């Protein structure tokens, strides 16, 4: 029937439960067991799943335990400490996605202060990261989609319109995340904290409200919004320094 | 830059031998082929289509890629040696049907001893349990977890996400169908369109994706019906083909 209405002292009674069965199966390879997500910020919601984090002393440990009861889902990361660590000092264009699990750690476990460490390092981030991470967005992902529309508008499908606007929209917000290295509290807020952000790529907002209100069945406002919004791109990073290597025909 | 400009199929063809001049100045006799895949290797390339190019090294453990734009189009090299790549074309991950085409349209133009054909082969004949696996995968990992968000957005907000989880959703949908069917996706534009026309979906997928593909994404009650019908189309679906995880235990390991 699809996940239930769980309360929070519920889900951490089996956070706890989880604990156990961790350390019974693992022992003293565990370094410390947290959880992250909404679980971990103490914001879960009713029906919010489990998303716990393990950092164990086994070199090269990397697996997962995903699974549900058919009620309700939970996630169990096992990492080493070198991959745990090595994974959140590195700036992928979905950073503001995803490393803000690493801002949300509820320790549960600890034998050293790992969880700590943890988050150190996911804060400490070099900027240079962040502005590598910018160029390779603009690149790899929304000057792909500039060519995605622009063949849209002489060629079809208008059916992909409105999936590809959400996706440049998305793509949007990593990039303002990804400028100011704040990630994002959770998914379904990405776009809504967005657009509160100081320093908006010009026509960035307005695409937005397509998305945020679903009204995306206008096609050719849609292609003028994602045209202005890309226009907006290169004045944006051209003001940021968010400058991209074009001199190349061949850069290898 | 002034984005994406309109290029010919013949200009593309141009930038590609380019390409695996220097492919082959530079890499001499490590580099084993040389292919073009993406909408330029299927010869359906727009006209603001990017390049996409994969190269088979002999060096071992090499994964590299070369990903640039001009400023007027765009370029994107990978480099994997045999047998990094042959891995990866026998795997199947919950996007399978939306990257492995890569391996059913090879143009080539450049190789040493038939691996673009070996490509092809290990990606044609990846085992039947390898997508019954990636499909329990996915309605564990992906659609029962987007079934939490909608319904915390029912009860909590907020339904300004409604719109791109239902983007979110319809894809997984398709990837679930694409998995079933063993069929990958031409181009992403693609994937909703040729998703549908597939036999023997989910009940409520086809009138989820109507919603996505016209853009109708604002009536949020309707949405969430929705949703709630291609939820349960699932589990029938599922049960009905033999994609099913025990779920009997709080805590499997
Ligand atoms: N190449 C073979 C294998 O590919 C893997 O990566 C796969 C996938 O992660 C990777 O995706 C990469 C990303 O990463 C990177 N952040 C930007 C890049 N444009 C994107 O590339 C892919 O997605 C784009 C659509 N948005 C497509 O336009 C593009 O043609 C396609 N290669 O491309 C590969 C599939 O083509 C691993 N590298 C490795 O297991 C092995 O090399
Ligand atoms: N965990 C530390 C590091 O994680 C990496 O993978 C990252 C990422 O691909 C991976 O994503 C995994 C997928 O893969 C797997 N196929 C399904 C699973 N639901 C998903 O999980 C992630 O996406 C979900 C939202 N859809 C979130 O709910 C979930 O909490 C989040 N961990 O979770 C990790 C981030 O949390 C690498 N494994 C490795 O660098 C190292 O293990
Ligand atoms: N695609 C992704 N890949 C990796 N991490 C992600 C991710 N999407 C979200 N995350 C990270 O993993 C954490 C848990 O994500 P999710 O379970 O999917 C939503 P959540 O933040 O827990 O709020 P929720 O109550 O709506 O579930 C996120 O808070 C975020 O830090
Ligand atoms: N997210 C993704 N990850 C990996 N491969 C993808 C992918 N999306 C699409 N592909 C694969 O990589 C190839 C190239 O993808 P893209 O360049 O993004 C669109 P295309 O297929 O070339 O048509 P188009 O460029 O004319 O729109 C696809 O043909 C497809 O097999
Ligand atoms: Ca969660
Ligand atoms: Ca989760
Ligand atoms: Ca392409
Ligand atoms: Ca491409």
């Amino acid at each position: 029937n699809g996940p239930i209405i769980m309360t929070r002292e519920e889900r951490m009674k089996i956070v706890h439960e989880i604990k156990e069965r961790i350390l019974d199966k693992y022992g003293d390879d565990v370094k410390a067991i947290g959880v992250y997500g909404s679980l971990g910020r103490q914001t879960d919601g009713p029906y919010s799943d489990i998303d716990m984090m393990c950092v164990m002393s086994t070199e090269e440990a990397e697996f997962s335990h995903e699974w549900t009861t058919g009620e309700w889902k939970v996630e169990v990361n096992f990492d080493s400490e070198e991959i745990l660590l090595d994974y959140a000092s590195q700036v992928e264009s979905d950073w503001p996605l995803t490393h803000g699990q690493f801002f949300s750690i509820l320790p549960i476990y600890d034998s050293g202060g790992y969880l700590e460490k943890v988050y150190q390092t996911a804060k400490s981030v070099e900027a240079q990261k962040f502005h590598d991470a910018i160029c390779a967005l603009i690149v790899e992902e929304l000057f792909e989609y500039a060519g995605k529309w622009r063949n849209i508008r002489v060629q079809g499908p208008t059916t992909f319109l409105p999936s590809l606007t959400v996706q440049v929209a998305m793509a949007g917000a990593m990039l303002i995340g990804l400028h100011h290295r704040i990630c994002y509290t959770t998914s379904a807020s990405v776009l809504t904290e967005a657009v509160k952000q100081s320093d908006l790529p010009s026509g960035y907002d307005h695409l937005c409200q397509f998305v945020m209100s679903g009204q995306l069945s206008d096609s050719e406002k849609l292609l003028e919004s994602l045209e202005n919004f890309w226009n907006g791109i290169q004045e944006w990073t051209e003001r940021h320094g968010y400058i991209v290597d074009v001199s190349k025909r061949i850069p290898f």
